[PDB]
């Protein structure tokens, strides 16, 4: 048994909510939360600006530090940073970005970094602002993903779309 409530179960391992990643993460305190990061870790909006915001900028600092130790993620990659205030840890994912012409099969390696951890609290990579269609993103989710995550979807009309239309 988990604290993450009022999710539709829609495979053995993935559930999915109508809901505010950082709310979510502010009431469940999951052991992982995934931020939609790009390679810079530059949390300007989508999900990591909100995430940031929620941190009060401490996720911001603590990402520059490792930028300038390590260089930037790979498109598909992640690293594990602190979840601040809003869950143990934070694991940093990038999806490719449609709007700067990356490589959708790159959505794939993206979500095989979820299998790393048991359960996690997680946007749809390369959905919102990165450009991808989100119905892809979720059968890739299903599809790829065997440990279990809870998928927060904040736009009410595109997750009344992702689960009428599931397969
Ligand atoms: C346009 O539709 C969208 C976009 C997204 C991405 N996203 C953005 N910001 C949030 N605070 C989210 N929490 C869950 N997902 C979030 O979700 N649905």
């Amino acid at each position: 048994v988990n604290s993450f409530s009022g999710y539709l179960k829609l495979t053995d391992n993935v559930y999915i909510k109508n809901a505010d990643i950082v709310e979510e993460a502010k009431k469940v305190k999951p052991t992982v939360v995934v931020n939609a990061a790009n390679v810079y870790l530059k949390h300007g909006g989508g999900v990591a600006g909100a995430l940031n915001k929620a941190t009060n900028n401490a996720m911001q600092v603590e990402s520059d530090d490792y930028i300038a130790t390590n260089g930037p993620l790979k498109v598909g990659g992640s690293c594990v940073l602190s979840g601040h205030n809003l869950a143990k840890h934070c694991l940093h994912v990038v999806g490719p970005n449609v709007n700067k012409g990356e490589d959708i099969q790159l959505l794939k390696s993206a979500y095989e970094n979820f299998n790393q951890h048991e359960v996690l609290l997680a946007p749809l990579l390369s959905a919102g602002i990165f450009g991808a269609d989100p119905i892809h993103s979720l059968r890739v989710c299903v599809d790829t993903v065997r440990t279990n995550v809870y998928l927060a979807v904040f736009d009410k009309n595109l997750y009344d779309k992702l689960v009428s239309s599931f397969l």
